[PDB]
């Protein structure tokens, strides 16, 4: 009886295996754009992801995960609210059964179709393991996906989903330019949060890109068709992969934009 998006495991629950599920610093939360304050001091986010290495593409129960070698410094986030630099690790999504919701974040309370998460740990710590224990540990660039037009950077992902349907399914993804899943503008959000899924550590700096990518309604409904099952189980659709926003209690979140 493990944790996921159901009835009877979904996020109300997780607090009963993850206490942190009711911290001071849980993500995601609600982005009052009124309320943020633009921080004048924050620098220009720097992406810099033209060296960067993709590997495979895996199916582990709670969404896909596209992953990178982050074995030397080849794609790395650094500048805006982060000292020093943040290597990509792996990135994924969080979706709905519908277009009106699947973000984990919401903007003055709109939940977008889907919420792109690139995941990047501080190098300080030397591995992903001990840096998921520290405060400052974690990079998550988080995207909004609205649907519209098609992003063509992202039909690679697209193509290769019926090849990992189910829990446990990986496939190899290389070289994948995740320079194809940007929006133009870099303004974002920031503020200090958690994995949003088990084990909910709060370890994580959150950039919120303002803009959001267009995909195409046939892009997300091929996300709609994976499997939270593995092969040979019960199917059960890959939708509302999403935890709902929690309390900001005593946070700020800033703006990099006026
Ligand atoms: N790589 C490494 C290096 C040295 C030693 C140990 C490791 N650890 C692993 O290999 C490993 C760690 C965790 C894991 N599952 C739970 C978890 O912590 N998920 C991360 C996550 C959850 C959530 C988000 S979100 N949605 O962006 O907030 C973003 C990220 C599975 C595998
Ligand atoms: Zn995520």
């Amino acid at each position: 009886h493990h944790w996921g998006y159901g009835k009877h495991n979904g996020p109300e629950h997780w607090h009963k295996d993850f206490p942190i599920a009711k911290g001071e610093r849980q993500s995601p939360v609600d982005i009052d754009t009124h309320t943020a304050k633009y921080d004048p001091s924050l620098k220009p986010l720097s992406v810099s992801y033209d060296q960067a290495t993709s590997l495979r593409i895996l199916n582990n129960g709670h969404a896909f995960n596209v992953e990178f070698d982050d074995s030397q410094d080849k794609a790395v986030l650094k500048g805006g609210p982060l000292d020093g630099t943040y290597r990509l690790i792996q990135f994924h999504f969080h979706w709905g059964s519908l277009d009106g919701q699947g973000s984990e974040h919401t903007v003055d309370k709109k939940k977008y179709a889907a919420e792109l998460h690139l995941v990047h740990w501080n190098t300080k710590y030397g591995d992903f393991g001990k840096a998921v224990q520290q405060p400052d540990g974690l990079a998550v660039l988080g995207i909004f996906l609205k649907v519209g037009s098609a992003k063509p950077g992202l039909q690679k992902v697209v193509d290769v989903l019926d090849s990992i349907k189910t829990k446990g399914k990986s496939a190899d993804f290389t070289n994948f330019d995740p320079r194809g899943l940007l929006p133009e503008s870099l303004d974002y959000w920031t503020y200090p949060g958690s994995l949003t899924t088990p084990p909910l550590l709060e370890c994580v700096t959150w950039i919120v890109l303002k803009e959001p990518i267009s995909v195409s309604s046939e892009q997300v409904l091929k996300f709609r068709k994976l499997n939270f099952n593995g092969e040979g189980e019960p199917e059960e659709l890959m939708v509302d992969n999403w935890r709902p926003a929690q309390p900001l209690k005593n946070r700020q979140i800033k703006a990099s934009f006026k």
